[PDB]
Protein backbone atom coordinates (compact mmCIF):
# COMPACT_ATOMS: atom_id res chain seq x y z
CA UNK A 1 0.00 0.00 0.00
CA UNK A 2 3.02 2.19 0.21
CA UNK A 3 4.41 1.43 -3.01
CA UNK A 4 1.00 1.91 -5.04
CA UNK A 5 -2.14 4.08 -4.54
CA UNK A 6 -6.29 3.25 -4.78
CA UNK A 7 -8.33 4.93 -7.18
CA UNK A 8 -11.70 3.75 -7.96
CA UNK A 9 -12.58 -0.04 -8.94
CA UNK A 10 -11.50 -3.27 -11.34
CA UNK A 11 -14.71 -2.79 -13.34
CA UNK A 12 -13.24 -0.07 -15.35
CA UNK A 13 -9.69 -0.44 -16.44
CA UNK A 14 -9.01 -2.19 -19.42
CA UNK A 15 -6.55 -5.16 -19.22
CA UNK A 16 -6.33 -4.96 -15.27
CA UNK A 17 -5.37 -8.35 -13.20
CA UNK A 18 -5.39 -9.46 -9.51
CA UNK A 19 -2.79 -9.86 -7.17
CA UNK A 20 -2.65 -9.64 -3.51
CA UNK A 21 -1.44 -6.50 -1.23
CA UNK A 22 0.55 -6.72 1.42
CA UNK A 23 -0.59 -4.13 3.90
CA UNK A 24 2.82 -3.24 6.80
CA UNK A 25 -0.07 -2.53 8.65
CA UNK A 26 -1.57 -5.62 9.36
CA UNK A 27 1.36 -7.49 10.32
CA UNK A 28 2.22 -5.13 13.24
CA UNK A 29 -1.21 -5.46 14.72
CA UNK A 30 -0.33 -8.78 14.64
CA UNK A 31 2.65 -8.60 15.92
CA UNK B 1 -2.09 11.40 6.38
CA UNK B 2 -0.29 9.92 3.39
CA UNK B 3 -1.25 12.86 0.58
CA UNK B 4 -0.33 15.66 3.46
CA UNK B 5 2.88 16.69 4.99
CA UNK B 6 3.40 18.36 8.48
CA UNK B 7 5.50 20.87 8.62
CA UNK B 8 5.61 24.41 11.24
CA UNK B 9 2.37 25.49 12.75
CA UNK B 10 -0.98 26.79 12.22
CA UNK B 11 0.18 29.96 13.70
CA UNK B 12 3.20 30.62 11.03
CA UNK B 13 0.84 30.58 7.91
CA UNK B 14 -0.90 33.16 6.26
CA UNK B 15 -4.41 32.60 5.50
CA UNK B 16 -4.40 29.09 6.69
CA UNK B 17 -7.45 26.84 7.22
CA UNK B 18 -9.10 24.20 9.69
CA UNK B 19 -10.11 20.88 8.33
CA UNK B 20 -10.33 17.17 9.71
CA UNK B 21 -7.37 14.65 8.60
CA UNK B 22 -8.28 11.20 7.66
CA UNK B 23 -5.55 8.93 9.92
CA UNK B 24 -5.68 5.27 8.42
CA UNK B 25 -4.01 4.25 11.61
CA UNK B 26 -7.09 5.38 13.42
CA UNK B 27 -9.99 2.98 12.34
CA UNK B 28 -7.23 0.15 12.44
CA UNK B 29 -6.45 0.48 16.19
CA UNK B 30 -10.10 0.94 16.66
CA UNK B 31 -10.69 -2.44 14.24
Amino acid sequence: TDNTFVSGNCDVVIGIVNNTVYDPLQPELDS
